[PDB]
């Protein structure tokens, strides 16, 4: 609805930065609403959903197993790794790593998983092969959250991320079991409370993944809908603001509120 666009533009004035927005119909793939759909924004942690999408693909092809245990040392530990710091002695299974990367945004878990699939270059090739010729991962954690102005590294476009998310969750790329596993991890996300979740009515379904980086970068991707069933995909990104975390969180939640109101 155009009223939501008013809110997106209002967010731009408040944050004094660009805000990319896309609202997509999960079933047909129709773009319902868009704002700066083809401009680039740094993905930040939102790429982790794509990463685990690629990991599940390999699991479907029998090249990987969810139960395989991966051992690492404290030399592998990077900034912000709540789950991996604690499982240093035991190591973690591929399944536990993806859960950690998506639900807790564990940075080391992302890096470990990146190594198993061939790194940034392979994730990018994976995306290209499924029809996404725009989204690209170039670096590892935490450098990929740098968000240098005009840098095309580690970026996506709102429309690309939206359509790619749709393919992973409802397309024939992954098996039913894997598509369900990916959406389950997203539904269990524990660090996206101030965002879309704070403006969601009771009983609604939501599977999301947020991101935060340098230079006021913030973002979130989500599949949501009433009656416990997802029916739309929303992607929101912003970068360049001097605003605090709370202020950026507030704007995204307000966009979510408008999105719900005019559903
Ligand atoms: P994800 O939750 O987006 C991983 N993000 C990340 O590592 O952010 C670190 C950061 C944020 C802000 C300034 C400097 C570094």
């Amino acid at each position: 609805h155009p009223e939501t666009l008013v809110k997106v533009k209002d967010a731009e004035d408040q944050l004094g930065a660009r805000v990319g927005y896309i609202e997509l119909d999960l079933n047909s793939g129709k773009i319902l609403e868009s704002f700066r759909p083809e401009e680039r924004f740094p993905m930040m942690s939102t790429f982790k959903v794509l990463l685990c999408g690629a990991v599940l693909s390999r699991i479907d092809a029998g090249q990987e197993q969810l139960g395989r245990r991966i051992h690492y040392s404290q030399n592998d530990l990077v900034e912000y790794s709540p789950v991996t710091e604690k499982h240093l002695t035991d190591g973690m299974t591929v399944r536990e790593l993806c859960s950690a990367a998506i639900t807790m945004s564990d940075n080391t878990a992302a890096n470990l998983l990146l190594t198993t699939i061939g790194g940034p270059k392979e994730l990018t090739a994976f995306l290209h092969n499924m029809g996404d010729h725009v989204t690209r991962l170039d670096r590892w954690e935490p450098e990929l959250n740098e968000a240098i102005p005009n840098d095309e590294r580690d970026t996506t476009m709102p429309v690309a991320m939206a359509t790619t998310l749709r393919k992973l969750l409802t397309g024939e790329l992954l098996t039913l079991a894997s598509r369900q596993q990916l959406i389950d991890w997203m539904e269990a996300d524990k660090v996206a409370g101030p965002l879309l979740r704070s403006a969601l009515p009771a009983g609604w379904f939501i599977a999301d993944k947020s991101g935060a980086g340098e230079r006021g970068s913030r973002g979130i991707i989500a599949a949501l809908g009433p009656d416990g069933k997802p029916s739309r995909i929303v992607v929101i990104y912003t970068t360049g603001s001097q605003a605090t975390m709370d202020e950026r969180n507030r704007q995204i939640a307000e966009i979510g509120a408008s999105l719900i109101k005019h559903w």
